[PDB]
């Protein structure tokens, strides 16, 4: 019983699908993160003292995470701070704390707590001045193992930097035209970052 | 310069987003599959003779794949046939060949061939009389290992059965109302299956 402008309904659907594009992507990464962190061998080789031979040289948590999966940043963090860093597929001594506006200890605690329900955490971050999706899950062995103390559990962090091409492809996956970072056009703020995502206010859907 | 019926444009967008929902889901599963199959330990423990202790009892390829990730069927196949089967998180001696309308050897060869480009395969199947997404990738060790012969490579298969609840949640993720299996309403055929997916012909987008 309520009619709407063609240009307006376009704008409303287009916001819904950009937001869905971010939520679906973020939620798939969460499950990816638990797949790598709820892993007995990971707990063995990264839970205390990280083995960069097993992780990077033997490619159990290595460059493929960037070259295939798109995680610009892969980290292992504990109470001391960043224990493993792989930035664009290459090993780094750079900390997560320097790479992000978010706090290492907040992400550590949030991830340790949701591991009790077998869940990961996620949020948006500023990563080297660009928008990014962050997921993290506690490094935990599987149920056959003895009960560990999650309070000292190390946490795995995957950072997905929303570069121009990835954003471009992301919009196409959801019927959005010219999804980009904002330097007439729709936009939304990425909460937790200084960045806004923008696109042309049109009818989302097929090319047709 | 071309105007359209409100009911018609709704129908066109709704098809686009159901098709996107299947494509995005299928493509995330493909990358999930290579994450588990392009894995040196997997090649060691599943490439010849499957170790159900390492796979199921030690939860390296175990029930979590169903209870968390949603893969109703997890298989390891070689030239002899099904070497490992986990159906709804529980170990089975049932073959993939009995579970699907698709052919074990076609899926084996397709997956072996695309492993050369570091890719997986995917398609829709009839799984116990229900629609399903199938992904598969060759079990291969990582680049540091010596060149293996993919011609004898075993292949990992993840089957995602599109049950009522999963379909229901899938539609909500894309703005579709009442996405269901077909026993007035829109529908599309799942090519490679006898099944059609149906939904109410309305304006896809937000609840608003």
């Amino acid at each position: 019983s309520i009619a709407r402008h063609q240009d307006d309904i376009a704008i409303e659907q287009s916001h819904f699908y950009v937001e869905k594009a971010l939520q679906n992507r973020r939620e798939n990464s969460e499950q990816f993160s638990t797949t790598y962190s709820f892993w007995t061998d990971a707990y063995v080789y990264l839970g205390n003292r990280v083995d960069a031979d097993w992780a990077f040289t033997k490619n159990n948590l290595g460059s493929v995470l960037y070259t295939t999966n798109g995680y610009d940043g892969v980290f292992v963090i504990d109470d001391r701070g960043t224990r493993y860093a792989m930035l664009e597929g290459e090993l780094s001594e750079r900390s997560l704390a320097d790479s992000l506006n978010a706090d290492t200890g907040d992400i550590l605690r949030s991830a340790r707590r949701a591991a009790v329900d077998e869940a990961a955490i996620s949020r948006y971050v500023d990563f080297d001045g660009a928008p990014a999706i962050l997921v993290a899950s506690a490094i935990k062995p599987t149920s056959d193992h003895a009960p560990i103390d999650l309070a000292k559990a190390s946490v795995m962090v995957f950072v997905d930097r929303l570069t121009p091409a990835k954003l471009a492809k992301l919009g196409g996956d959801y019927g959005i035209a010219n999804l980009h970072l904002l330097a007439d056009k729709e936009s939304l703020a990425l909460e937790g970052t200084p960045h806004r995502l923008a696109w042309v206010s049109s009818r989302p859907g097929s090319a047709m």
